[PDB]
């Protein structure tokens, strides 16, 4: 089985300083978390702090609005990986998905996956701006582009993960692609509620959850 | 008497659809605004719509958190300009400025200006997350890196432009670098209030006023 290797220890506020990032890295090594999630500007720093641990380095791409061009997303993924990243959470082009531009949405994710290398790629759908049908379509599109995970939220919008959304995403995408619940889960029962819902990973700043 | 050329007609929300941007473009052509401000994915479309007009195309880089690497910011600017962009609002590395990493901040802005070309670059400082001294320092650093403007806000944080912040910024950058008040901005009197405090530009979504 598994235990806390469901947790991505996350710090992403724009005003986050190095000492804060370092306290996050400390906490991550201490409770052997799955990874830390930081903005690109800290990936290098995180890498060198997290070598000699099984704690991977996770960063976010086209974050949190996902309204960058596919080329730019690709170059930022290649740059993050060349800096130490072991995982990539991109934000789907929500505007394109809302227009009906499935071609561009798919081209978008595929550019990131093509620049991925051998690295794990999660696609943030941000379920709170979508209809149920658009959640389904987003998961299908991310999986058609051949990505590794679908993530519910950037935590910078109106809502985070809901159990119903996690379930819908899991029913949609199957049990061989992952689903990360990434919003407003701040306590142990929240985490197990999400895990029992279908979630293989959890994003949060609250590593210290019953633990 | 007459504010249309002070206005960047802006739409930046993540869920923005093509019809919404096309309406923003329509209104921009209609009241002859200074420019439109959209995310990179819409630059091509805006460019082709604003062809044959007095309305420039503005987009945003490292938006709205400014926590990307300098390399990617330079690349995104070079891509935006390669798509049709005429003006670039980059976000300062707020976290680095908060650490004390003035070198990385300056390196960041300098990278963006280096890929700028002959194009106008505005630097968003995000004055709602800074102390007064940090607003000043952000402006000084953005002016030494040789950018063309300082902008108050990304409209995606806790606060927007205040008259005190604009005034302080103009005082810092002298009167030949620009100052854009963003996220004020809801009325005619709001706009002239920001202009009289020393803004050469205004960002808002309520351009239609008047």
């Amino acid at each position: 089985m598994k235990l806390n290797k469901y947790i991505d220890h996350t710090i992403l506020k724009p005003e986050t300083t190095q000492e804060q990032v370092e306290k996050i890295l400390a906490e991550a090594k201490e409770y052997d978390f799955a990874s830390v999630c930081v903005n690109p500007t800290w990936v290098a720093l995180a890498a060198e702090s997290l070598k000699d641990s099984d704690v991977k380095v996770c960063t976010v791409i086209g974050f949190p609005l996902g309204a960058n061009t596919p080329a730019v997303k690709a170059f930022e993924t290649k740059d993050a990986i060349s800096n130490g990243a072991d995982e990539i959470d991109m934000v789907i082009n929500i505007g394109a998905l809302k227009t009906g531009n499935y071609d561009l949405v798919l081209e978008d994710i595929k550019a990131v996956v093509a620049a991925s290398g051998d690295k794990l790629v999660k696609v943030i759908i941000e379920a709170c701006l979508l209809t149920d049908d658009e959640k389904v379509k987003a998961c299908q599109l991310s999986q058609e582009a051949g990505a590794d995970y679908v993530k519910t939220s950037t935590g910078f919008s109106t809502g985070g993960a809901t159990v119903a959304d996690v379930a819908l995403m899991r029913k949609t995408v199957g049990p061989d692609m992952g689903v990360k619940a990434s919003g407003g889960a701040r306590s142990y029962e929240d985490a197990i509620a999400f895990i029992e819902a279908g979630a293989s990973r959890i994003g949060a700043s609250s590593g210290v959850a019953i633990m």
